[PDB]
């Protein structure tokens, strides 16, 4: 465990574990840690957190606290020597393993663990001549030597090169009872470009002692008998000759920016960031929250678009950082602003093996890095492998490096062109790219650092822009992406069932662990959002876990839609097996963001009236139409009517057993393959008798989807061009459809030989 600011908690974990994913409450991270006071065993009453969040790599857990940290006894905060412990029977936090049983949850160490403190950051004051560093430190805190040695404390550059230090005299403190500071002086001078080129500076604790002298020695509390610091590396900002006043900024959202200050800071009273902040152009703030500390801002805006910039407002007296134990002094503004980057907004399923992303600005690809490159709609995994990478759960990139390095680490490609966004005129907000395996629950995706030359690496030969060939480039956000999953069709079968698809396995889950076996009359109204005024009662899930069906308590009619319900507390996504986790929280499909309009899947009967003839009666009117932008029309003529492929493409006939389908007569002088009837509740179909015949046990099926399709609606007079469809089938000869119904044999004629005979 470490204490890493003046409000902020940090703890470790041996393994990948999980937590409810719908984020934990005040009220639950008081029951999965406790505070001890120093030397006892009874642990704190009140409520000493306030927030509470799992990092990505799962194996890293991030808390705050009611009030700062105390230098003294206090029984409602983390007072200095106090210990963590797991508050027994608790079922919040469990493992991870790929099996069932092996998802155990954390249990207590029989000995609590000592909590340790850590430097915050670090910005340096003074570049000409000697450079000079200053660091906040999470509370009161001691300095057992002076004398520091590059062995102790370094600052280096772009991890090429280290800087001289003096022999004594090189560190200082100045701490009171509450807060402290620690400052370190070097003996050479800074360059202007060593902050830009690479990776910049950085200051790195290499080691740490009690009693040694060529390692660190500094303590919390007032003296040498509180906890000793940590090892560590902290980034460093120059703020005197103003070059980060403002280290980034990046567009989370169209209407939410995220600016990050290079380290805590404080607000004089009755202000707001409406007064310390700028853009050109200039744009309206109208909200902000600030985290734990104030070292990162989002604000709300009312629009973001390419060439945006952020600076300090110049007013004094608004936004202060420490530089001493009571002490604080003003930002100041930058010679050019700041340049917002863009970022990616979120991603959501289309399919198992595509998936989209939303993106806050039009953006484009370009075929090369210089000013006189155009615009491609497409690139080849080959170069798209240099912008973008969708991890499985638990992996992230570094600094300067990607996780596919070892191919384990992310889904594959499409080996071809994997990457589409835009056209060669223009670019967009969505983008989609082509996996080659299926998607798991849990991916997810992000933009490393080769696209814009980020942390010592090389820019992209073929890089995407907000904007034109000259704007700013995408850099990666503080977290990958979490795609979320929704409902992928919703053919309709016979009469009270519906079906939906669904895009990985998924089950229903109640509120407190079980996964329900009885749905109950009473929550199965309350998956779906229907068209107003027909209710839903009875639901359940397929054997396979990839379908989810509905028994309407009225009869169905065509024009009626599914979503997903808003604030639905049931259905998830879940494999028994495949995934770790359950209801702890989270996981709950989502609406979608236009309700799916149900398919036809499902005929009403079928007789044999000839050794080639069938009649296949529907339950809606139909009308056959073409596969263009726009359906054309109904049956053309009496000759040269719907040709054979359009009739193959909407109906088939099929022997049982095996699924080669039956050759349909070829249009001729009244040979028609499909005649259908002006009501539109039937279609006849001959067969040709020179390569089969009917035989017992076959079943009609939906068709080929070559060139026809057929448009229900609830009357003829109702029946348009964009009517609801029937489904179609993959090939030729496929593996039948939901669609499938047998073929009920009956008369062809009767003739009387004599009065008493037929």
């Amino acid at each position: 465990a470490t204490l890493t600011g003046p409000k902020s908690l940090q703890v470790t974990l041996p393994v990948a574990a999980s937590v409810p994913s719908s984020g934990l409450s005040p009220a639950d991270c008081n029951n999965i840690f406790q505070l001890y006071a120093t030397g006892t065993t009874t642990p704190k009453t009140a409520a000493v957190f306030s927030a509470c969040y799992l990092g990505a790599d799962k194996q890293t857990f991030y808390l705050t606290l009611a009030a700062a940290a105390a230098s003294t006894t206090n029984a409602n905060t983390y007072a200095v020597k106090d210990l963590i412990n797991i508050k027994a029977g608790q079922s919040l936090l469990k493992a991870d393993s790929a099996t069932a049983a092996n998802r155990l949850a954390f249990a207590p160490l029989p000995d609590a663990l000592l909590i340790r403190p850590a430097i915050t950051s670090a910005v340096a004051t003074t570049i000409a001549s000697a450079a000079v560093i200053k660091m906040q430190l999470p509370l009161t805190s001691n300095l057992g030597t002076v004398n520091c040695a590059t062995t102790g404390i370094k600052v280096r550059v772009d991890d090429a090169t280290d800087k001289t230090q003096a022999n004594t005299g090189a560190c200082s403190i100045s701490s009171d009872a509450n807060g402290a500071v620690l400052t370190l002086t070097l003996n050479q001078a800074l360059g202007a470009s060593d902050f830009t080129t690479g990776k910049g500076v950085s200051v790195v604790v290499v080691a740490t002692s009690s009693a040694d002298a060529t390692k660190l020695q500094l303590f919390g509390g007032s003296d040498n008998t509180g906890p000793l610091y940590v090892t560590g590396s902290i980034p460093v900002y120059d703020v005197v000759t103003p070059g980060q006043s403002i280290v980034s900024a990046k567009a989370i959202a169209s209407n939410q920016v995220e600016i990050k200050l290079p380290a805590p800071s404080t607000i004089t009273t009755g202000n707001t960031c409406a007064n310390f902040l700028a853009f050109t152009p200039t744009r309206t703030i109208s909200s902000c929250v600030y985290d734990a500390e104030t070292q990162l801002v989002t604000a709300t805006v009312d629009q973001f678009a390419a060439g945006d910039a952020v600076n300090i407002a110049g007013a004094p007296n608004l936004l202060k950082y420490a530089t001493a134990a009571a002490t604080l002094t003003d930002y100041a503004a930058l010679a050019a602003a700041a340049t917002v980057s863009p970022a990616l907004v979120s991603a959501y399923t289309v399919d198992s093996t595509t998936i989209a992303v939303v993106l806050p600005a039009t953006s484009s690809f370009y075929s090369g890095a210089t000013n006189s490159a155009t615009k491609v709609a497409s690139l080849t995994d080959v170069e798209c492998a240099d912008v973008l990478t969708v991890l499985l759960a638990g992996k992230t990139n570094s600094a300067g490096v990607s996780a596919c390095a070892t191919p384990s680490n992310c889904r594959t490609l499409f080996s071809g062109a994997a990457c589409l966004l835009g056209t060669t005129s223009a670019g967009d907000t969505l983008l989609t790219i082509k996996l080659g395996a299926s998607y798991a629950a849990g991916d997810a995706v992000d933009v490393w650092d080769k696209n814009a030359g980020l942390n010592g690496a090389t820019a992209a030969a073929k890089p995407l822009r907000v904007g034109t060939n000259v704007q700013a480039l995408y850099v990666p956000r503080r977290m990958p992406v979490v795609i979320e999953p929704r409902i992928v069709s919703a053919s309709a079968t016979g009469a009270r069932t519906i079906a939906v698809t669904l895009p990985v396995t998924s089950q229903l889950i109640d509120s407190t662990g079980t996964v329900i076996s009885a749905p109950t009359q009473q929550q199965c109204a309350s998956l779906v959002a229907l068209p107003a005024g027909k209710s839903v009662a009875s639901c359940a899930i397929s054997s396979d876990f990839l379908t989810l069906t509905l028994t309407l308590a009225a009869d169905f009619a065509p024009g009626d839609t599914v979503n997903i319900a808003s604030g639905q507390t049931l259905l998830r996504a879940w494999k028994s097996d495949v995934g770790p986790g359950y209801e702890l929280s989270g996981p709950l499909y989502t609406p979608s963001a236009s309700a799916v309009t149900v398919t036809l899947s499902f005929f009403v009967s079928a007789t044999s009236t000839a050794a080639n003839t069938i009649v296949v009666t529907l339950p809606f009117p139909v009308k056959m139409y073409d596969l263009a932008a726009s359906p054309a029309e109904i049956l053309a003529a009496d000759g040269a009517t719907p040709t054979k492929d359009n009739c193959d493409s909407v109906i088939r006939v099929i022997p049982s057993g095996s699924t080669i389908a039956r050759t349909l007569v070829a249009p001729g002088a009244g040979v028609a393959p499909c005649v259908l009837s002006g009501s539109g509740t039937t279609i006849t179909l001959t067969l040709d008798t020179t390569v089969s015949s009917y035989a017992t046990g076959d079943r009609i099926d939906v068709g080929f989807g070559n060139s026809a399709n057929l448009r229900g609606a609830a009357t003829a007079a109702a029946v348009a061009n964009t009517s609801p469809k029937y489904t179609t089938v993959a090939t030729l000869n496929a593996a039948a459809s939901a669609a499938v119904v047998t073929i009920g044999p009956s008369i062809v004629s009767a003739a009387a030989a004599s009065p008493t005979q037929v």
